[PDB]
């Protein structure tokens, strides 16, 4: 549902809400309004309100006094199925529509019916605002193969009806139950609430007017997106096992079984199938990971890796040094690797490895390694320009190798610059194949991505850069 996560509430009110309300137990998840970017997780215990600082610079959710999450969603669920002790019973759910897919504010039945024509088919709706009655809303759905019904939507005594039946404590509650529950109208058309429309899905070449209007937008967007990711809850079971806790550098940020990389001659490494060219998205090595980590890209056939970190940063170690020292042959358990050159390059450095199986002459193949290491400490590169010049590079590598394998990406917890790379890289390749005369739908392709590895793309900040990489490499085409 995500219904605890209240986009546009003070810390006053969020006090003022669990406290009039809410009970002990009760809590709800919020943006920082005194330091954006970040999260306040606020709960009550024992008749007072607290709040808990979440950071993200674009690794993870850092849970003040607590752990490091892939998803809100995640950390919520980790702590409602778990200095003194903080329960989380109750969700306290928001009622306000802001970040649903179907809610559209300020529209007119003209332009509902007008973009319901272009992008909409059988079951598309939305949810806007009433003109002639205001305080009022308005449902507008699309039926056929065609026509447009708008249905008014009743606020009385912040309850929302259609004119008689239920009344709603909310918009939500309302389409939730009319999406089960479809409206039939006197002559027999079923008024069904099959999908929302798309709005986010734009022509490339027209990318500088959207970000032109996100740029007024981005945030409203992000967390729309965001509060989808309720959706992705799949089974870690494997990550879990008392086997494979030490093999995870951080305890809670865990492949999806589904899509995890099954290693088979354990089959345990926390990475994950990518599929859009494919990618494994896997974290930085650990001290009891370098060996596993050389047996994947041999199994894999990956012919290419993107490290998008330093070994060291802000003076922890965020991957440990898996690759031998220029000219150095190296065994890494049944794996070897020589490293035959480094080339350095003003973003990065390229390293020229040369893998393949102790006593099996035949099984050696040419890995290259692209490491990026100017990317910040904390947030985004201010221009996109380097790391898209670093991408073709990476593009143009793999491009050239018959049956090379998936393209290996990491950084520390292999979620948020890996998730930023792979996804830029996937809009890129779309745009390279179809030209700018191609559909783009970033928020689409981040959610794909995100059935696959928990938390791909972190931050509103990273968001932005994906849209700002994608309108300059169409730019300088
Ligand atoms: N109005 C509006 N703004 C939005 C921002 C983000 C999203 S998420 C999304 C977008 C496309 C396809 C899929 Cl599958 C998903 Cl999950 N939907 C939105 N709708």
């Amino acid at each position: 549902s995500r219904r605890w996560f209240h986009p546009n509430i003070t810390g006053v009110e969020a006090e003022n809400l669990l406290l009039t309300r809410g009970v002990d137990g009760s809590f709800l998840a919020r943006p920082s309004k005194s330091n954006p970017g970040d999260f306040t997780l606020s709960v009550r215990r024992n008749g007072a309100v607290t709040h808990i600082k979440i950071q993200n610079t674009g690794d993870y959710y850092d849970l003040y006094g607590g752990e490091k999450f892939a998803t809100l969603a995640e950390l919520v669920q980790y702590y409602m199925e778990h200095g003194d002790v903080i329960e989380l019973k109750y969700p306290l759910n928001c009622a306000d529509p802001t970040s649903e897919r179907w809610f559209h504010g300020h529209l007119s039945g003209k332009e509902a019916e007008k973009l319901l024509t272009e992008k909409g088919k059988h079951g598309s709706f939305l949810v806007r605002e009433s003109q002639s009655h205001p305080g009022d809303f308005v449902l507008s759905v699309r039926t056929g193969d065609s026509k447009v019904t708008h249905v008014m939507i009743r606020c009385q005594e912040l309850k929302y009806d259609v004119g008689g039946g239920e009344r709603f404590d909310s918009l939500t509650d309302l389409v939730e139950h009319y999406k089960k529950n479809p409206m039939v109208e006197t002559l027999g058309t079923v008024l069904q609430l099959k999908q929302p429309l798309n709005t986010t899905r734009i022509n490339a070449a027209e990318i500088e007017s959207r970000v032109r209007e996100l740029s007024k937008g981005f945030w409203e967007e992000f967390e729309t997106l965001q509060q989808q990711e309720c959706k992705l809850l799949y089974s870690r079971k494997e990550g879990q096992r008392q086997e494979n806790k030490n093999k995870n550098r951080y305890k809670n940020i865990l492949p999806f079984d589904h899509t995890r990389v099954v290693l088979h001659d354990s089959d345990y490494i926390n990475a994950n199938i990518i599929m859009p060219k494919s990618y494994i998205a896997t974290q930085g090595c650990l001290q009891n990971t370098v060996n596993d980590f050389w047996r994947m890209v041999f199994q894999e056939n990956s012919r290419v890796i993107v490290m998008t970190t330093k070994e060291v940063e802000r003076g922890k170690s965020k991957c440990v040094k898996y690759w031998p020292d220029e000219y150095a042959l190296k065994e890494y358990g049944v794996m070897r690797v020589r490293n035959v050159k480094e080339s350095a390059a003003h973003d990065y450095t390229l390293r020229e490895l040369k893998l393949s199986k102790v006593g099996q002459g035949n099984t050696e193949r040419t890995v290259w390694q692209y490491h990026f290491r100017t990317w910040p400490d904390h947030g985004v590169p201010s221009d996109p320009g380097g790391v898209l010049d670093f991408l073709e590079e990476v593009h143009h590598k793999q491009e050239s190798i018959m049956d090379a394998g998936p393209v290996v990406v990491h950084c520390s917890a292999g979620i948020g610059r890996t998730g930023t790379f792979i996804v830029i890289d996937i809009l890129i390749d779309i745009i390279r194949e179809k030209g700018v005369d191609c559909d783009i739908d970033v928020p689409k392709t981040i959610q794909m991505v995100r059935s696959q590895r928990s938390g791909m793309v972190q931050t509103e900040a990273q968001y932005r850069f994906i849209y700002m990489a994608v309108q300059h490499y169409i730019e300088t085409l």
